């Protein structure tokens, strides 16, 4: 194939978005619970998603729209991400974040 991967350069600008919300879902999975209670929702909500989607995934979804619909523009993944972490989720947050995993450039040092 080939290795070219087109679009531009720009990270934690904007606020998730439906392309990213899905794509996180699948992060979050079944950490939604744990996010849940980090993204400042209501208990009713996490008893809600769980009743309106059985299947993890959705449930993850259904959270990050409620997120994304809640805080409006100010959804953004360095917000969510900053959450990940104190929820324990690092694993997320890495993932979200993605910054390397042993070289990524590193343009000359000093």
């Amino acid at each position: 194939g080939s290795s070219g991967s087109s679009g531009p350069d720009v990270r934690r600008d904007k606020p998730v978005t439906g392309e990213q919300i899905e794509v996180f879902a699948n992060k979050l999975g079944e950490q939604w619970k744990i996010l849940a209670p980090y993204l400042e929702m209501k208990d009713s909500e996490i008893r809600q998603i769980e009743c309106d989607s059985e299947d993890m995934k959705m449930r993850a979804k259904q959270l990050l729209v409620a997120w994304q619909d809640q805080e409006g523009v100010h959804a953004t993944p360095e917000n969510l991400i900053n959450a990940l972490n104190k929820s324990g989720l690092s694993d997320l947050a890495e993932s979200l974040t993605n910054d390397n995993e042993t070289n990524s450039s590193g343009p000359s040092s000093g």
